[PDB]
């Protein structure tokens, strides 16, 4: 049961997404496979996290962040996001609009300001309101299924 | 930038999974990209919807609801599940559980019960402990991406 719940998220695939936060100067951020839209009027994304994350306190204690939509090209930025080593060792990134660290390349990204987080034990709802945005290179979204990266590939239509 | 927002989540992909709820006596579900695992113990998953739903009734004043994972032989049931027409006509279904309604054929189901809903002016986001659930048949997960079905064919790894 404690299985039959991992197991069904292990079934339901998922897109990835990395959100950045600037925690008083420092750059922090995370692979995310949570990403929704909440709302258009005003536009507001939600994801969810462990409060055991790395970047827990700094969205804790921050307000704006960024999210950023990932292509095929991106998996190797997706893998450095959910991974231990530092993160912003390298020169992928740069900060953008409100000191908020944007990671370059990618399928283009959105700031936010966080309203609330909706904290349980150990993880909780964050819920964004969009203030700002960029598309960045089209491509074909990155995907994350039972512990692979995937492409999307359409199903046959006659049309 | 209604345009930016609208355009970075179309270039985000995402399951699909269908919701659904008995609303004192008459079954309601739909179709949903938002579903996310929440935490692990106790299990919790979110997602989000539109207060315009013609099922937000039925969610708002109800407290068991099922969540099915789909695979790639129920795109028939996603697309039934994302359109007007009456989606429980047929016998693709059955009351389990708390009376909730279980569709047949699924990867998998879970029955939660809701927590709570944090509603905003058009959308809430909704939160579900769950309390029973059940493995289906095994196959390939179904995503949808800009407008269409997808399937996810994973990237090549060479292990």
């Amino acid at each position: 049961f404690e299985g039959t719940f991992k197991e069904m998220f292990r079934r339901h695939a998922a897109g990835v997404a990395i959100i950045t936060v600037n925690y008083n100067g420092t750059p922090y951020g995370f692979t995310a496979t949570s990403v929704a839209s909440l709302s258009a009027q005003p536009p507001r994304f939600t994801f969810n996290m462990a409060r055991s994350s790395s970047s827990w306190p700094a969205i804790a204690n921050t307000t704006h962040i960024g999210v950023h939509m990932l292509g095929l090209d991106n998996q190797e930025l997706a893998d450095r996001f959910a991974r231990t080593k530092n993160r912003f060792e390298g020169d992928h990134w740069e900060l953008g609009p409100y000191e908020v660290p944007i990671l370059k390349d990618v399928a283009g990204w959105l700031i936010g300001k966080i309203q609330m987080r909706l904290s349980f034990e150990n993880n909780a709802v964050v819920v964004v309101e969009v203030v700002e945005g960029q598309v960045g290179e089209d491509g074909t979204p990155l995907l994350y299924h039972s512990g692979a990266y995937s492409q999307p590939v359409p199903l046959d239509y006659e049309i």
